[PDB]
């Protein structure tokens, strides 16, 4: 064993074989990419890189698998199984990008619309290539692993597939819930990163993981076997999606840290055509196509914003001189907020179409970011989709609807945030921006911003409705 | 000189040594031996703390905030004898807590004494009165350029509200009155304290950044008088300083076991107090329930009569005595489960006394042995959304005050702003008995249009199949 | 199982056994009596009852005992080995008296000279009165105990003995190390008392429980199986040693929160002849008497302090005005600190007769407080007492001496610190108490107090020495 | 107006304008590029905060200090155009770290320029002169009261010292140039902010508190020059501060393999620095080694590099990319053991390159493959205890500051303030090799009368027989 200090989780004991995926270039990667991105600009506590988060990812897949083992013999969980979950914990994220976020929710879809990626498709490539680019594969029989089925089972823990699941059967499905819970999210990824997050940004959690996995049990449900919690840990569970709702508003869409990302992936933009990157055999890619060749995506990280900043060819004139304008805080100015109204949803399909709604200023100068915020599964209850059982009839699970907990839970599961930003920043552009933008809400029949009757006075008044 | 204490929630704090000659008295020392959360220390056994030590975080919080807004706006002309005021308010806020705190004048003094209406305020408003009076702390007000006539009224108003309703202070410093309890919306630094220190001790993590909050606080005009505002930005943290509490009250203020050793202890009070003398003012003898009428022996009323009846032998106690060896031992009045009314059934006050006679009468296939708890659940005024009671200002015009209704800010936001929990304990705790506790009382929900009890298909097989609507 | 959440560990599964132990008025007790003491009414956190230090010490004797179990199934730990442990570990405080250290320490020293007597000794009477007077004997036969064996194997752990052991063999001699070490002082006490008098005293501790434990080992040294740590560890070991010393220092010693132990000590002196607690069939005994009955001393709680303030009984004046001058903050007022030199010991012999040497005004209004400091051995290093072991033969245990570690440790492991106050408090009185007391410290060659030269501005010429 | 930034340590701080101005340029925000402890990093994974932070943390700090002398005591004239100065200086202060911070200017350049002095100081001076000339902040100081000629210099002098030796303040006003790096006794507001943010990154708790030393801080005469003082009581934490500095020394900054990860990165960059050109003033290119001599380019040098070497492909770079490929694989080189010199034995500056030849002519039953790392551990004033170097002050006496030797304090403190430690690793790193470098290593400490290593009867069982001494 192999023991590592981690300030969240304490001493954590790493079997041989995780330590030799872990000293791997494909996971020393994420040493290199911040876990929030844009937001280190904004909380300077928040530092933190994907490579502690990993690991802390892999930690609690390992604690809740031995839990589970220890309360229930029943179950048959051996140490190969153990190991797969640890395993997946470890390597789920090492597919992200370039601030995290930033690359694969901004960037890449931006950058390349024809294709649909994601950090875990990636998670999933990156992790082929570390097994075959460092004689993993042979480690893995060594310990009692079996290739064949377990790669597959680490593949679909983090992804999904690929009964839908060839790694391990409807008996063993309980496993397939611990890194990525496709049934309702509640997974250790997020019990990591909200007692990482916090104590790097300075905000206290409200979540207890350490008591949900005291209280968890596995029970039949629907001939499938369903991780389940204690009825009382029902409040509990609306709380942990309340936390995380709560993460976003203070921290991961704030909307400075969310132009910072903009900012920096339109600096990528403009440098995307002129950055060639050293792949397999040589090969030369971009930044953009550099997720189709692991070897060159291997390469690929926070460094490019450096690569670009000090940088000195002029076909990069354009790029660099964004990146000098995050150095020197001229952000481009944020106009204000505003939420749709009765059941108007906005297609992805017209976000690329709304500054051009909003306008002399012309609709080059706007930004226009809709963030969805919901409890992980759309419009859907995530709570509705738990397993919760008594102590009366520990194995006899049951359901819980929202009506037996409370009243003062949300009515609506996942709501839309306009923000729109100006990209001319002075007080004769950023007035016209203001009334622009406060004219178009009252046109949309959105929401009176909340600075509304301060920032356009003589608009607010057009709108009987406010 | 000043003086300083090491408080473990808010660090190294200077004391003003008039506050000093406040504290180094009995009927402030006795918050000693007062439990904040009362029952709570026989579930969370972390709950220690006492409302000594939240007496001074009220008190050093209250002059944080006071001295932060006059800093930051000079032309509010918050003095020095301001400032003390609002200080010793903080401090002597919750000086009239009964023995275990809420229990006292939430449980006990209602079913001792129905004839009177109390509660800690009033108490600690008594309380500052007598405190005050017994140490010769007129004299030392006046040395620090206090002026008791005004100054002892603002603070007794700071404490409960009134007796523009204020002799105290003017409309014009009408946001000092804010600070320790606020009537407007309930935004008070009683809560901040209270957050941090009993999440400390309980072994829960707090949400809210009181810090934070004293940054973005500003005074405005809002209707020719002058309240404390917020930034814009500020609303979200808000309301979810309002769950956080809420939060805190489901998890450990109203945990369904502190509640009812909160009742059985209440119990063995009521058991005790025809029996037990407490000598006050002039030798005079007070009962339990009596001696909130004199604060020379309700300075001597404090947890320690819990043990004084446990170690007692006088055989007019075996009741009280009785009950309270229960506790030691655990055998506790079994729960039986939790449900809600329906609709908008609220549930009447005076219809609480009613409720296990209901639950007897219920006939799936005596009300002595049930108690029933009805436990309301607010963002602290009723019905009401406290945040629609909340002033804002933004960054570009920071002297207009501004209104943030809910829809401003999500959809994710509670529908009601107020709930009621309803939960049957059954005092014969045998198998039996227990089971038939748990028949009774699903049918009796059922019979209601209640909610499913979460754990009723489990305990009552049988019958969660009569209502279709389950 | 039974989970209970302590700020301190988290969420602790007790065994029904250990419950039903919990569950008595003899461990309830516990949460009536202070941790330390006197110091609430200087460090206003510590609030902290004996009750949940208890909980957590048990907690701990647990974690490490299955601790050493998982790594080392060769040992033959039991699942009746791991009980007794724990429950050592909830008992082993069970004897504390009022305000805890003050009543063994400084009242029954003083009301009652003719016996020895040690809150352990009381640990021990009060576990045979727990047992017998609740029914417990056939409750631990229903767990697979052997009380015979057992209830002798817990006395121990307490105490010591009554090789010397009549409750486990040489074989399992690292079960007697846990709860409370002879060998050298390293136990679980010490590791729950710091966390959790640092949480609530607002001081941060130096010293990971947690981390010791991940390099414990069990080694063969001298036919008896010893407790082990890693050679890495050692220079932890010399900090926690130092962490305690600290803490002593900065709270459980401070001046006033020992003068206030010292106040109550005389007040209850005062009080001790006048009050009647009952026991035994009826049987009435004082307060220093209680110790001699479990079913009095069951009723001697913190309590007593307010049964006396609060009482009426004229034959309690003496002792009721001196509880209402701590009310009041009319304190003994300190005078000053001084320590021994060269090899000056001061024998408990003398501590009474050390007023009568500092004298106008009479001895019997000084104070004088004798204060031993050491790591715990007396004058020896306790890590000369310690077993470590390498990474490379983790069975070689092995010694390792204070000068392969640092030169920056400590030259002598104990002192003394002498510390006169006078009951006469005005500033008429005190500056005589302040000239007396370093004439005293001049004449005794003792050292300059730190204040010495301000406070005895014409004394401090009578030392060319100083 | 002020501006809010919430770091995790020190919660909300207000940034005045200039500060502001101050930070938002390509000098300083070159901070966040740079990591505090550097090859830390790769040992302890919680070790990811950067300078920026520090440096921030540092200037609040300073800040706090020098208002509590304000308000504390009036009498000591600091003003508004004093205390911007020591903020300034706060944050400044570490802007001229290197790569890696302490690895650049400790190991690096040492080895790579014998020929110059420099130090991460010498460095803060001149990137702050450059800061402020290419960022026109000279018009802003004038703006909020400041005057350059004089400033610019008493900002430079606190951080470097001189250049009485002071042109920046007067006697007067020495107690200023305590605060963010103290020469005197080396108790300055650097360590407060270090301590408290590397434990928390670390996983380590902090054992000392800065909040307590602020309040009982005060200014005394001491010899006709006014320095800051401590309270009498506070003494025995300030022996404590020292030690859990030593302590973080070992357990962290100093460890074992964080040393050799530091070491494996200067050899890299050692390998690099004839091969990579850096741009600065006027398109001059200058190396890694060169560039601390111009601060445009010094600007651009950053832990980049790293990245810029082992992302490379340019051959004339395989050098020093197969290093750190090897420190990614964490093929280190293998730690043999440490050791400690004996009786006062010192060693010498001139002797640390001449060490590896003494391993390998050791002749148990080559030297270009052994390391053999020096560390220096002391209280920060080499053989000197700095507590020897404090001004206390009584309560009853609070402007009468005093001196309070080691012996007044306790017998439990330590004998020497310094010390020694000496490590060996081998460069090869095979089972035959490493046993080798252990019987080497092993019978060097016994020929130099060194210590028996702790692990030394385990890993050289025919060797530690040789000396009785053991
Ligand atoms: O007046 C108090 N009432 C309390 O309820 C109280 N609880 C804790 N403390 C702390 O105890 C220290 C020493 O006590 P203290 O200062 O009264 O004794 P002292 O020997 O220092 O005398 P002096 O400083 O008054 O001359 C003080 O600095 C306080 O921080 C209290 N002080
Ligand atoms: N004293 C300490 N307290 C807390 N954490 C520590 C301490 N010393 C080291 N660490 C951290 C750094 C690492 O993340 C982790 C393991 O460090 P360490 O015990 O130094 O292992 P190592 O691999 O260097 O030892 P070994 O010689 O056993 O291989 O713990
Ligand atoms: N070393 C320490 N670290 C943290 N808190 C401490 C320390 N020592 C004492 N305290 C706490 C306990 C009290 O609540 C508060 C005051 O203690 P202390 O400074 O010793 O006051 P005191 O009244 O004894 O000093 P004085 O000599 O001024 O009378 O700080
Ligand atoms: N939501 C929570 N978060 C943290 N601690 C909690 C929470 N709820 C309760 N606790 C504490 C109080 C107790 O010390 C301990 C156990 O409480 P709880 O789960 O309420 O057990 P219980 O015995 O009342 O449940 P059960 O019905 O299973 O018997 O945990
Ligand atoms: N809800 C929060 N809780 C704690 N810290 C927060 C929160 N929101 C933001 N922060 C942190 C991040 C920054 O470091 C600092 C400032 O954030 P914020 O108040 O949103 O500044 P801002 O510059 O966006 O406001 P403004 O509208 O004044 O420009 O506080
Ligand atoms: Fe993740
Ligand atoms: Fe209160
Ligand atoms: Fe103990
Ligand atoms: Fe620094
Ligand atoms: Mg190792
Ligand atoms: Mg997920
Ligand atoms: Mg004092
Ligand atoms: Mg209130
Ligand atoms: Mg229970
Ligand atoms: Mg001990
Ligand atoms: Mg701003
Ligand atoms: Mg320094
Ligand atoms: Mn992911
Ligand atoms: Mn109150
Ligand atoms: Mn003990
Ligand atoms: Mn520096």
């Amino acid at each position: 064993m192999k023991v590592i200090n981690d300030p969240i989780h304490g001493h954590i004991e790493l079997h041989p074989l995780l330590v030799r995926i872990i000293n791997t270039p494909q996971f020393q990667r994420l040493r290199y990419i911040k876990q929030l991105g844009g937001g280190y600009y904004v909380f300077p506590g928040a530092s933190h890189n994907r490579f502690e988060h990993s690991l802390g990812v892999g930690y609690l897949a390992g604690c809740l698998v031995h839990a589970l083992g220890e309360k229930q013999p029943e179950l048959q969980i051996s140490e190969r199984d153990v190991l797969c979950v640890q395993i997946a914990g470890l390597c789920h994220d090492l597919g992200h990008g370039p601030f995290s976020h930033m690359f694969d929710g901004r960037f890449i879809p931006l950058a390349r619309p024809e294709v649909k990626w994601t950090h875990e498709q990636g998670s999933v490539m990156m992790f082929e290539h570390l097994i075959n680019s460092n004689g993993i594969k042979p480690v893995m029989e060594q310990y009692g692993l079996i290739p064949e089925e377990d790669i597959c089972f680490i593949k679909e823990q983090i992804v999904g597939p690929l009964w839908p699941y060839k790694g391990r059967p409807e008996n063993k499905s309980f496993l397939y819930e611990i890194v990525s819970n496709k049934r309702n999210g509640i997974d250790v990824d997020k019990w990591d990163y909200f007692a990482r997050d916090c104590h790097h940004l300075g905000i206290q959690n409200n979540f207890d993981y350490k008591r949900f996995i005291k209280f968890a049990r596995v029970c039949e449900v629907d001939n499938e076997l369903r991780i389940c919690a204690r009825d009382k840990e029902v409040g509990n569970l609306y709380d942990m999606f309340h936390t995380r709702n709560s993460l976003h508003r203070r921290a991961y869409q704030h909307k400075v840290g969310n132009i910072i990302d903009t900012m920096i992936t339109d600096a990528f933009l403009k440098a995307d055509d002129y950055i060639e990157i050293t792949g397999a055999g040589g090969k030369k890619y971009r930044i953009s196509t550099a997720i189709d060749d692991m070897e060159a995506y291997t390469k690929l990280t926070d460094n490019i914003f450096l690569e670009i900043l000090y940088s000195t060819d002029p076909k990069l004139k354009d790029a660099r001189e964004i990146l000098k304008q995050i150095e020197y805080r001229n952000l481009f100015k944020y106009v204000g907020e505003t939420q749709p109204t009765g059941q108007i949803k906005i297609k992805r399909e017209d976000y690329e179409s709304l500054p051009k709604e909003v306008a002399k200023l012309k609709a080059e100068d706007f930004i226009v970011d809709v963030i969805n915020m919901d409890y992980g599964m759309q419009e859907k209850n995530p709570i509705d989709h738990v397993s919760f059982y008594c102590k009366t009839a520990p194995n006899r699970a049951i359901r819980i609807t929202k009506n037996q907990v409370s009243q003062l839970l949300p009515e609506k599961f996942a709501e839309q945030l306009i923000r729109v930003y100006c990209k001319k920043v002075d007080r004769k552009s950023l007035y016209a921006a203001r009334q622009y933008f406060v004219q178009w809400c009252a046109d949309r029949n959105f929401t009176k911003p909340q600075d509304g009757d301060v920032i356009a006075p003589l608009i607010t008044p057009q709108k009987k409705e406010w």
